[PDB]
């Protein structure tokens, strides 16, 4: 199947998933000094308040924090986007080493890992339908750096000894995804896809610029999850990000100035 070994890794996705060399492939390198200050961004609304954290679960590629997004409970609007986008989960990709982890560069520089948090567009009625939209999704990617700990993440590294191998969940109610986002909401955006199989061209990225920090022991944690079963050899859960794609036809924009 598809992963990020040297037999199935990210060079290989192409002949299952044509698409991998299409127009609008992510993640990308951000030139900081190439992308242009659009001063018709209208400020980003990030409205967790009412968020409604079900679930944790190890799919064999990361884990996902899963919410109920059965109603506007967890929304992202505003910034580039045209209407209302609901939180569906969250998840990261992390390096094996702190000097590499995140997808998407700032002029070249790898963070340690990346978050991002996944929404689908109302407009098309549930996540499935919203994979056929080109404006279906809104992540919003954050980067992590290792620094200080970062008080908000602690609940989930500690809830990883329960969903350490592929297929595995666990109860995660009651998380407030706030605690996760950076002071700042300045940002860059640029039209993506998919970071993994199966790479759809639906999504409006939104990268914040501020970092979070999180500590050297919080990320240690990532890399203790294995992308193999229960019972089965054991594969750490390291490098799971997706390289820079070509820019190809595309502006990147950003909030600031
Ligand atoms: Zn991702």
């Amino acid at each position: 199947h598809w992963g990020y070994g040297k037999h199935n890794g990210p060079e290989h996705w192409h002949k299952d998933f044509p698409i991998a060399k299409g127009e609008r492939q992510s993640p990308v390198d951000i030139d900081t000094h190439t992308a242009k200050y659009d001063p018709s961004l209208k400020p980003l609304s990030v409205s967790y308040d009412q968020a409604t954290s079900l679930r944790i679960l190890n799919n064999g590629h990361a884990f996902n924090v899963e919410f109920d997004d059965s109603q506007d409970k967890a929304v992202l609007k505003g910034g580039p986007l045209d209407g209302t986008y609901r939180l569906i989960q969250f998840h990261f990709h992390w390096g094996s080493l702190d000097g590499q982890g995140s997808e998407h560069t700032v002029d070249k520089k790898k963070y340690a890992a990346e978050l991002h948090l996944v929404h689908w567009n109302t407009k098309y009625g549930d996540f499935g339908k919203a994979v056929q939209q080109p404006d279906g999704l809104a992540v919003l990617g954050i980067f992590l750096k290792v620094g200080s700990a970062k008080p908000g993440l602690q609940k989930v590294v500690d809830v990883l000894d329960s969903i350490k191998t592929k297929g595995k969940s666990a109860d995660f109610t009651n998380f407030d995804p706030r605690g996760l986002l950076p002071e700042s909401l300045d940002y860059w955006t640029y039209p993506g896809s998919l970071t993994t199989p199966p790479l759809l061209e639906c999504v409006t990225w939104i990268v914040l610029k501020e970092p979070i920090s999180v500590s050297s022991e919080q990320v240690l944690k990532f890399r203790k999850l294995n992308f193999n079963g229960e019972g089965e050899p054991e594969e750490l859960m390291v490098d799971n990000w997706r390289p820079a794609q070509p820019l190809k036809n595309r502006q990147i924009k950003a909030s600031f100035k």
